[PDB]
């Protein structure tokens, strides 16, 4: 259709009312004095959140040159999320911060390339003085302690996440379920996890989770590309039938097949999910027999010339529960006796010690490494339905937030973590005077977001942003108490993945934006 | 789709605009001298009523933000006349006193935190005065005397209450049925009631009432989730063979199911509620096994192998009347023999003993009280049916306001509990200025309804509310008789539960509108 | 002490002041914030920051203040910076007295356009 | 009257407007190549000119602003004008290019402080650069060369300048007359020059120069300010029965007797200019005392005794030939015996004798050598009237021109010196980063003369300055050949005192723009 084409200044002018009306109406819900949005709903009761991830959600602007910028600053922020499981407002706000003194320059007569060179040096700066300030995360304890905050402030949130880490491991698979009982129960399942997702977003059982969750379903191991329905449709009716889900993974599926399936789950007749295979190639089909080996099911596979049509009931793998999220899979208790796992493993190591290229070494410990821990399993216990799904919520956000933690440490929270890192930076420059002014720039949109909690908090910003600066270590403003001291210590802290993440994304969408010369959307 | 997005100033000058329309709507009809508000209908018969709830119900606005405020303020104030019975004028009109000077506040350059902090310091110690000064109401003459104040000064009503109070006890279950004779009825019948509501508002039998209502309905009882329809098309057309209404009880039903009965439902073809089961897990399980006994059907476990496929109508639960609210469901007069249920109680009762901690052996307890009381049936009656219908919703009213009572106590009535509470409250503080005038916006706020009471009446509303302040204890304002005197005496009551409800959710919306920064809606 | 520091020492030095009423307390904090203003918009010219160092006066005691000129604190009095006392106390008076005129008006009476 | 008042960044705006206007008016008359604009007449023949300074002064805005920023302008390239003879065209030129980038730069959220301090600072050292390499005018044969270039490269002219420099001395007063026959004629006459200048502009009696100029008039010497027109109306009578013009030099004249004057010279029945008194005190009385031995008139001094009354025609002094101009006035041939005059400078003399302080001394030797000096008339010849007065123009243009060699010498004219001295100073730092924004918008609007005579030439601006900068000395380009080379040997020459006057005029007034904040203007 006819597009409406932008140059220059106008374009960037257009960005910029875009990404401040997104970035004011998911600021004012940051900090522990945040605000609150009222989001409306066609339902008639309007939904009141201090969360910024739904803020962010649900933005998007008339101007269709606006909606761009928005829509682009939301998609950086929702990957920062992903990536890391916050820190959607910091990155927000901080890329609202950079684009705005970036583009002022850029109106000055600054070159673009060269302000975006001095981002990109601050930026790799403050992540290798990130690196530096962070403090480890490895002991049990803290282990605990950080669980303990993540879930407002709850210490039986961080000691069953401790003991689910010290069974399973750092690196272990570790999944929140539902408890029967009062108490809460710990345990280790067979089941492994793997980096594919679902193949489309309307399989997703639970719109809130944003994850698809399926309970004793089917499995289906095929070895290639789905594209027709006729090849599985006996499965599928036999599945049916059987009166329980069917989880699918194979090279890919694709076409009417893909399209049929997912119409069956929006009429909820049979519901399937789609998720494709691990991996590429003799790795694929090596981690696709692991899978069949775990489930107890056969892999279907063209070579051996058996088909998907004969297929049945019995050749399928079975697992007690699967939760697929956009990101990965997860298998839990699949139905496979032990004495198979174990000679599954028992083989893997010999090819283990009879391999000699390192890389192929180190993928198979991988490998057997997923194979063989299992995935420990948290049952939340309450003792009624609210307050039970609230702590479960809360399990999980602090699962979230501890993975971060074990991966990469902790910083100090608050938004002081960037503000120190830019003042020990203050000294940095680059080869052209254009670069320094991407530098200061970067520094100053460092220093946004704490006085962005202290604004919220109602004090005045640029006072406190002098007192945290001069400071050293994880000195800081604690917003809730209004004093000053140890970030560490008062219990405000941010997991270093967090906040490197929330600036890296941040640095990268405000330098696109920055270096954005024209623009191609359809006419009003 | 496209958003209009307001920040700050704009956005609470709709949200007040929106709340100051709801709340002019529904504060003219608060009072004895209250006056009626006109709704159209489509019919072409407008109603005229004095009831704020209709009148609330009715009110909304072509502006999306003012729509979105009202809708807040709508949604609060039926949460209170859930919880309690009543109050839903009290907690508007409260709403908007506080909504009013907190903004005006706000404006001035207060901080919005801390006039939420003083806001809510001042309810809760609201809430500590008014249990102080709230009077007992276990007495069986007391309990008579408040529901006869609730059913329009009407002795009978109060006899009824007090009389079925004594038989059942104030924790029992109470219905009220249509009585075949002028006289009225009361028996002791075997049933139980759980908090689980109807799963969509299409079940609604009587919309007037707002409650599902069935006779003779036939019990489904099912340990599984219900999402298939296919699992139950045999005992679905086996039931409407029969001519009976369904009531199906599960851990849940949605999907093609939910779907399904739904469009029955709207049809009329056949009339089937679905409401989820008691609890989670173990004692799920056991309440659904308890209901069986009582209904004399049999539950659907999967564990057992049994499936609704092979379910005949013999196995379903019978009960001769159940009454299903969206915050509870009533099952009355289950047919089922009572040897099974003695059998079933005793071995609660030993299952009691041998337990050992508090918390199991507490619910045991609840479950053999809920088991063993049974509900009491009254059958109102009359000598016409208007007038039986009549006196059988201000049995229900009555009902409810007597269980408020007997729940928290009463205090007095008209307007003048928080008045009192106000004036006793005055010397309040708070740590900084900002909450200290969010305290003396509250206070203010709870002198109000008097206010707007004594407007309606015709009377100087601020010489009333010194006159009144003047005095103590409950010395208050009767609106009917327009002079002073004691409000308990003169029979001007209100339950400590519907104030106390009214003034905690008008703070919370109140505080939670007050810190609201940006508003999200469609564009117009 | 001039300069705009003589008014933010002596806000600092009155904080401590009440009135009979509430609305008097309101008042004398619009006027303690109305003295720490003019140092405010000095700076604010200068291109620094205005609350910094407006709080940083404040902490100080005596004549110590900011120099708008070289950009840095110290004894306002010795720094050659000096208002009469007879040109600030007239200017916080008039000031005074005119705004407590027009925040008690009501009412104006003009001709037509 | 009302006022209109714009704040900040608007009315910065209105100010670049107005002087793009007037800057895009005058800078397309700039260099050998440069284009004409054509100005509207009342008479109906428009005038097409390729000189700058008519192309300003005809320039006026209706936007009252953007007349503001370009009255401005005017005022201060006037004042280079003035003060060096030449530039108006640079200086409106350089502060264009200088208010361009400063705004740039305070939109980009530079300290405007700051940029002026770098600004001046930029423009101190540019100024000890150009008398680095300004080169002497004072042997003969340089003179003649500077004037000659600056008469279009005539030789007579340039001939002729250094003579009577070489007669009078450099210091000495030289005046251009008409000549009577064709040779050109000089000669030595006794008068001498002041810097007072007429009062008003009204006294004006040729436009083209902007000069008063009296054919043997009479001279009126007061040691008390002229206030009422009584006191000289006798005085004023005899002059107008005389029939010849009258100067009148007292300490002021102000009042009724200067609205009388400026009415009588309005309808031209008397013409007398009016000219204020030299110096103050003692030495105003004793410059007076020297015009009347210089003049042979007398001193009319209130304490002495005689009244302006009693003065007549014999007592007033007589001249050849005045010139009165804003900046200067001066009295040529004055006929008085030369006895009386070498009587006066023997007092002076025995005055150096006794004098003993050194600022005294000074004062009394510059005042004797301004009487002993004389004045050097130059009659110019020519074949016919109207060549005889274009040769009598371009004398007195290069009179100036070589009066502003011989004060300051010269440098590579063509807008040349300004990159050279660019080159030099690329290396200037400030205190902060702003200043050296500051600095670098000196340089480039130091550059930008230059482009733009190149562009006016029609060849690519960037590329000649390039090989300008990489040039070194008086290396640059000739637009008119269109070729590189040496200023000084192919005759581009500019006085530096002209350079240097635009360029601190220029700094000044973008200095004054870039601190502006607020205006004051009458309402359209």
């Amino acid at each position: 259709a006819a597009k409406d084409v932008k140059f220059g200044n106008d374009a960037r002018v257009k960005m910029l009312r875009g990404v401040n009306v997104l970035a004011d109406a998911v600021k004012v819900t940051l900090g522990p004095k945040g605000r609150n949005v009222v989001l409306d709903k066609s339902f008639g009761a309007p939904t009141i959140t201090k969360d910024g991830v739904s803020v962010a959600r649900e933005i998007e602007l008339e101007d269709k040159f606006e909606n761009m910028g928005a829509q682009m600053v939301k998609e950086v922020a929702s990957k920062a999320n992903d990536a890391a499981g916050d820190g959607t407002t910091t990155a927000t706000v901080l890329a609202q911060a950079i684009i705005t003194e970036g583009l002022k320059a850029v109106a000055a007569g600054m070159n673009p390339m060269d302000l975006k060179r001095g981002i990109d040096k601050a930026v790799t700066a403050a992540v290798e003085e990130l690196k530096a300030l962070s403090v480890p995360c490895s002991d049990s304890k803290a282990i605990a302690q950080v669980g303990t905050i993540s879930a407002n402030s709850d210490e039986t949130v961080g000691k069953l996440i401790a003991e689910a880490m010290d069974k399973v491991g750092k690196e272990g698979v570790i999944t929140v379920e539902d408890g029967t009982g009062l108490q809460d129960e710990l345990d280790v399942v067979e089941g492994m996890q793997f980096d594919r997702g679902y193949l489309s977003p309307y399989f997703i059982n639970k719109p809130e989770t944003g994850a698809v969750e399926l309970e004793s379903p089917f499995i289906l191991l095929a070895d290639k590309k789905i594209s027709n329905i006729r090849e599985m449709l006996p499965v599928l009716e036999a599945v049916a039938k059987a009166g329980k889900p069917l989880l699918i993974i194979a090279e890919d599926v694709e076409g009417e097949a893909l399209a049929t399936l997912v119409v069956n789950t929006m009429r909820g007749i049979v519901k399937v999910a789609a998720v494709k295979a691990p991996g590429f190639g003799d790795r694929r089909k090596a981690m696709l027999q692991d899978i069949a080996t775990l489930t107890g099911g056969t892999v279907i596979s063209e070579e051996i010339g058996m088909e998907l049509e004969k297929a049945t009931l019995e050749d399928l793998g079975q697992a007690k529960r699967v939760v697929i999220n956009k990101d990965t899979t997860t298998i839990i208790d699949g139905v496979g006796e032990e004495a198979a796992i174990q000679g599954r493993v028992a083989q893997i190591r010999q090819q283990i010690e009879e391999a000699t290229s390192d890389y192929d070494r180190e993928k198979l410990q991988e490998r057997v490494a997923k194979l063989a821990g299992g995935v420990a399993v948290i049952k939340v216990g309450a003792a009624t339905e609210v307050e039970m799904k609230e702590k479960k919520a809360r399990v999980e956000d602090a699962l979230h937030a501890t993975r971060a933690a074990v991966e990469e440490g902790v910083v100090a929270g608050g938004g002081v973590a960037l503000i120190r890192v830019a003042s020990k930076l203050a000294d940095l420059r680059g080869q052209n005077e254009d670069q320094n002014v991407g530098i200061k720039v970067a520094l100053r949109a460092m220093e946004a977001p704490l006085r962005q909690i202290v604004l919220n908090c109602g004090e005045e910003p640029s006072v406190v942003a002098n007192t945290v600066k001069g400071g050293d270590g994880n000195y800081g403003y604690n917003a809730a108490t209004e004093e000053y001291g140890n970030m560490i210590d008062m219990g405000i802290l941010d997991p270093t993945k967090v906040t490197r993440s929330a600036l890296q994304y941040a640095a990268s969408v405000a330098g696109l934006m920055i270096t954005t010369e024209c623009m191609v959307t359809d006419l009003p």
